[PDB]
């Protein structure tokens, strides 16, 4: 049955790693990794989650099963983080939340609820979007299409070639947005543009699907979600899939949450029951530890004080490396305007290099970027920067 | 889209709980719960996992992502637990292992790999089997059928009406077994009977799918898997989904592993790649903590010494409660032969009560059993026993 019938191929990020330690030169610089790094080139476990973990080791008197929808106050905290303190969605009880194994785990759960208990058959992702977006939605049974977003001659959003590509989307369609800012490009919709997309999706059909992974990483925990919250006020139906892995450092623990707003507490509760029936068929009930850590930090003003500080420290390092990269190019190799790296937001960005400049960097110069020209700027240590630019200036 | 379109209904175990604390009488006795309880009626966190958890809090220097297939030595430990020390499957490299979010998480992963990368379209579960078996396999896209196993006039396996119902299964079919012993009934295939089913599945087609959750709970960590290991020697293709939640007390952490044997290391590796492609579309990468706990206990002879002791202590309590239940019936209410409770294995068993004896127990007498007459015997404290039997003797 499994004999010689089967296949391969490599989901493209993960293929880049093994090919790299492999280099000994040091194999000096790997950019493109999906995770943040500090001053030294390591991803530590936050001091704030570390404190909340001894608090747990001290207080857990049982490891018996979680309800399918997770921890109660974890839910109360994530909706309160997404929508605001007194957002009428919260009470009006228009929103319900299921703790999930990551952002990816929440995207499939949405896609499976949608796939069986609704009329959706197609879903639109940006161009480009996160690699895995396509196989999650496809896997559930849906189809995935592509609106235009950016292109790489002028280094920004085509707000005109975007709205004029989402007009081919019909009433029953899911449009996936990324709330904070965008993987790979790093490019911001302004609240005026969000304002716009918000109002097309009300008088147009379409169910919004926010993909929220870099909260707190562009401008600040409250500012970033103002997009999603611009949308959450026109709308009566919404699904946001959130991750707590990159801004909590909680990556291998698997923590995030699938939340749905749905017009009135009576319906968000019929719709959450089938949503819960889809978790039972999937993983059954969620992973307690890492979510338990996000719930007790966020519900502790001393620990949350310290975590928000670590969140402001992660963000400013990335913001410092964009200027240390843009102008060490400026100052070591004249060729072109790289400006755009600066105020673009988040860890990921598109350098503007050919597939053959990526291949020119990776096999003699050290620098490993993913074939799209997408570099993780958090992967730049202050010591990287002037050999980093070496290769990028030797290739133009 | 979600508006008044949707539905309900309650997956039957979980419905029994809320309906119970609700009783104040104390609402004296809830049996049927899916988890073990001790002398006092609580589910504690094992002293051995508790030690391995401070060891972790001390040594984790990062929470960055796991590979899709989990922890290496966790894999090496679970195959070595399932097959033996020098089982030729292990090296001959005929077996590959993916760490998963629970036993349920591994059953869906199997079912999704199977559903897209194979010719299987139908899968046979026992009668009865675990409630959730049906919706996992259905959810992936497959169909689920029912062989006969037991019936409730003579309180055992119909080894004759079983083999003569699995003859309607064709070559490309998956037959799901439960390696240790059986949920609800508690009824053992003997190695002679396993021997048999082993040899039909070789000269008959059928892919074995072992569902391994109560290892160490019937007779002992090595003895229990001798069924699976009788099967693992005729066979060239196998899938076992294992859980570490009930015998490690690790329930809300979500730890188990989907392992496939598949004839030769070259093919188990083409077949594991598509298996890995299905995890990426599902949860992406697994929950580190609880699996990390199972890997460091099992790879530490001091900690494993203590864990195996806790496993022998959980098992003997259940074995003591079967005799304290069977003969406190004997000694407080003469009506019938309840013998069979004794040597039947595991936590769960079928009392032999009508739906209307379950309803006679639950709303005036205290005792809460699930409508099938399935009682969790681990749910009996030594103090329960003579009011427990009260109700069961008042109903015959
Ligand atoms: C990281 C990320 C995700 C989710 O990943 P998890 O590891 O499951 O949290 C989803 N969407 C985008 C855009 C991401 O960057
Ligand atoms: C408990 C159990 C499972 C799995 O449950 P998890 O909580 O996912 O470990 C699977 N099969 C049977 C028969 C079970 O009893």
């Amino acid at each position: 049955m499994f004999e010689n019938i089967t296949a391969a191929p490599a989901d493209p990020i993960l293929g880049l790693a093994d090919l790299f330690r492999a280099d000994e030169r040091p194999g000096k610089i790997n950019l493109g990794i999906g995770v943040y790094k500090d001053e030294t080139g390591k991803t530590p476990v936050l001091t704030s989650v570390k404190k909340a973990e001894q608090y747990l080791l001290e207080n857990e008197t049982t490891k018996n099963y979680l309800g399918i929808d997770g921890i109660p106050e974890f839910g109360r905290c994530t909706q309160e983080l997404l929508f605001g303190k007194g957002s009428a969605l919260i009470n009006d009880k228009r929103a319900r939340t299921a703790q999930t194994p990551g952002g990816t785990g929440a995207l499939r759960v949405a896609a499976d609820f949608l796939a069986k208990n609704t009329s959706v058959k197609r879903v639109w992702v940006s161009n480009p979007s996160w690699p895995n977006h396509k196989s999650v939605f496809n896997s559930a049974g849906l189809e995935v299409r592509e609106y235009a977003y950016y292109d790489a001659e002028n280094h920004t959003l085509d707000f005109d070639a975007l709205i004029n590509s989402l007009n081919e989307a019909q009433a029953g369609d899911v449009v996936l947005f990324h709330g904070c800012c965008h993987n790979p490009t790093g490019i911001d919709p302004t609240l005026e543009q969000w304002q716009t997309l918000a109002q097309l999706s009300v008088e147009k059909g379409w169910l919004p699907l926010f993909d929220f992974a870099f909260q707190g990483f562009a401008r600040g925990l409250e500012e970033d979600a103002e997009g999603l919250r611009a949308f959450a006020a026109m709308h009566k139906e919404l699904i946001v899939a959130s991750s707590y892995s990159k801004n909590f450092g909680l990556y291998n623990e698997r923590v995030g949450a699938c939340t749905l707003v749905a017009a009135d507490s009576e319906t968000v509760d019929r719709a959450f029951s089938q949503m819960k029936a889809a978790i039972r068929a999937n993983y059954s009930n969620p992973p307690a530890h890492g979510a338990s850590v996000v719930a007790t930090i966020l519900s502790n003003d001393a620990l949350r004080a310290i975590w928000e500080q670590e969140l402001t420290d992660m963000r400013q390092r990335i913001q410092r490396m964009r200027q240390l990269f843009v102008n060490t190019l400026q100052e070591k190799g004249a060729n072109r305007d790289f400006s755009f790296i600066i105020k673009q937001n988040g860890m990921f960005s598109f350098s503007g290099l050919t597939k053959e400049q990526v291949l020119r960097l990776r096999e003699e110069f050290g620098v490993y970027a993913v074939a799209s020209g997408r570099v993780n700027v958090a992967g730049m240590t202050p010591d990287n920067m002037a050999p980093l630019c070496e290769a990028i200036v030797a290739v133009l």
